[PDB]
């Protein structure tokens, strides 16, 4: 089970695609909900995500069918299409998924953020870093729900530097474009969702605290955080969850004026990666780094809750730390960081000491010795 949020708000979930093309925005929205009696949200909504996943894992597409058999009816505890809780402007997080992932796979994070009074836009990237994604060739195809699927691109070694850097830049543009979409919906612009869903986007009118905007992401998405901040000053701070820094151009490192928080797993990180994180440091910049003791790369994704302890450890989906314990640390330290750098009037400062890595399951800074 994906954990429910720890916050006081009930959580709703919906999908938004606008426009309908490969260049439009696709996001999953997590939001404080009025009601708490809807159907739970389907975690992986289409068979083709499973084909994509099994390509990314390097198995036959028929393994996709077995993954579908095992995981295809799994839900996440968010009220599908629930009405948005009224009477309050909400801060906004744009969320970027890792390589081989897609918009739905960080609901433990998205639900928890939403339960504390955030609207969360988890983008689905069309850079061919997702396992799978879909869009519509044209208006006719959108109208009859005739989906065109785009699958993960495998790179030759010669393509790595260049294609990863082209992808992190498209990712950033996709994050800004998602933000401008939500801001326009907030500023009342009528938008026709390319998905025929029973959630009126008009609910989102006057619902965003327009100055309180952050960008968060895991792995490839953690590099997207940094690229996004350097390109789009509307984002006021970012949190890179076990960022994979390789996609970033040399030019970005001196170009990040916003506060930036690195939350790392113990077992993923390596010198080349930590050196790149340290290249983001400057005495006039706000920078923080913590490491979750006992944790693996996938402790930030929902896959860490999808299996039992033994199979989980085997598939490197779980570390020595309990998954609920690890995500609570990452989500609480994130909440405190967001309160500080967005100027929120909540009680998230109760977790300020986690920003400093002051917990029995936290390492301040990094365990990684560089030079
Ligand atoms: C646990 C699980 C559930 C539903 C589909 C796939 C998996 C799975 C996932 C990984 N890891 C990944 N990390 C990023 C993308 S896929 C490994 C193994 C399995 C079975
Ligand atoms: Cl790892
Ligand atoms: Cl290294």
């Amino acid at each position: 089970k994906i954990p429910r949020g720890n916050g006081p708000y009930s959580v709703g979930c919906t999908d938004l695609m606008f426009d309908h093309t490969n260049k439009g925005t696709f996001l999953r929205l997590y939001y404080p909900s009025q009601d708490n009696d809807r159907l739970d949200t389907l975690w992986i909504p289409n068979k083709e995500y499973f084909w994509g996943l099994s390509k990314f894992l390097g198995t036959h597409w028929l393994m996709g069918n077995i993954l579908r058999l095992l995981f295809g009816s799994m839900t996440t505890p968010a009220n599908w299409n629930s009405p948005l809780r009224p009477g309050e402007k909400y801060p906004l997080v744009v969320f970027s998924h890792g390589l081989g992932a897609f918009r739905t796979l960080y609901s433990a994070i998205g639900i928890d953020l939403a339960s504390h009074g955030f609207i969360v836009a988890a983008v689905e990237h069309r850079d061919r870093s997702a396992s799978a994604t879909y869009y519509f060739k044209d208006q006719s195809a959108a109208e009859i729900g005739d989906k065109s699927w785009l699958y993960l691109r495998t790179l030759k070694q010669e393509e790595e530097t260049h294609i990863r850097n082209e992808q992190v830049r498209q990712r950033a543009k996709e994050c800004s474009q998602a933000l401008s979409l939500i801001l326009d919906i907030d500023h009342g612009k009528p938008v026709k969702n390319a998905l025929d869903l029973k959630f009126d986007m008009e609910q989102l009118k006057d619902s965003i605290d327009r100055e309180k905007i952050a960008v968060i992401g895991h792995s490839f998405g953690g590099a997207t955080v940094i690229q996004t901040l350097s390109e789009d000053q509307r984002f006021r701070c970012g949190i890179a969850l076990d960022a994979w820094m390789f996609p970033l151009g040399d030019e970005v490192y001196s170009r990040i004026p916003q506060p930036l928080f690195f939350i790392n797993s113990e077992y993923f990180q390596y010198p080349a990666n930590i050196i790149k994180m340290k290249k983001c440091y400057s005495p006039d910049k706000e920078r923080k780094m913590i490491t979750i003791r006992g944790s693996v790369h996938q402790n930030f994704a929902d896959f860490t809750f999808a299996t039992g302890k033994i199979i989980g450890h085997m598939l490197k989906l779980k570390g020595d730390i309990d998954s609920n314990v690890a995500i609570d640390l990452s989500n609480k330290a994130s909440l405190a960081f967001l309160q500080k750098h967005l100027g929120l009037h909540k009680d998230f400062d109760q977790w300020d000491c986690l920003i400093e890595g002051d917990d029995e399951n936290l390492i301040p800074g990094t365990n990684i010795n560089t030079t």
